[PDB]
């Protein structure tokens, strides 16, 4: 269904002004679209669906952008959105980061200290740290 | 018997030309005394008595004053002799300064795997770090 939506997309809708109205030539919402997009996996056509909704309405979905950022597989991604910068949120940026001044090792402990899946974050920090 | 050595090498020397030799106006090894001392754990002696003996015979003994430096109280020693560096120099000497740059955490876990004491000296570090 996203296939033939693009498809009919990239074809020039009859006797339609704008080629962004030609993308809405069908009626179609791009929120639930991209939030199934999100749902098969392939990333870059739930960015697309984004990127369609925002220029269209501005209902950009703050947690699915952040959910598509981290799940996509280019490099320099999850960090498009900019969290509310707590001390998880930092920790899960060191743990994604893997650096070594302040590692993710001092804010797992803390967290451990503090009784606070950070455990698979501890570990996989620590396998790829060396230790 | 260390209380009357020094004792005696105190007291002033008649007809003796210098303090130095008052202080062997009975004839004594002052290494082995020395090393008496460590053993007595006097520390500060043993360096007295290791010093008098390096200033008559210029033979002080290397591996007893790296022991004699090892416990000694004042926070600026265990620098005193360099031993030359090899994996097990450089974390011993991490282990005392507890830091983090250039991790006695790293060096241990190195070594823990690599086999080449340290089951406490691991724990302690740890706990100084403050991990």
């Amino acid at each position: 269904c996203m296939n033939i939506l693009l498809y009919l997309r990239r074809q020039l809708g009859h006797h339609a002004l704008n080629p962004f109205e030609a993308n809405y030539w069908v009626p179609i919402n791009y929120s639930v679209a991209a939030s199934t997009a999100y749902d098969c996996h392939l990333y870059e056509q739930s960015l697309l669906f984004l990127t369609i909704h925002n220029t269209k309405t501005d209902e950009l979905d703050i947690t699915l952008l952040s959910d598509i950022l981290s799940q996509l597989p280019c490099p320099d991604a999850y960090y498009g959105i900019k969290r509310e910068t707590s001390f998880k949120n930092i920790l899960l940026k060191a743990v994604h980061e893997k650096r070594s001044p302040l590692a993710i090792s001092y804010l797992d402990a803390a967290n451990m200290y503090r009784s606070n899946g950070t455990k698979m974050m501890f570990s996989n920090t620590l396998n790829n740290a060396g230790f």
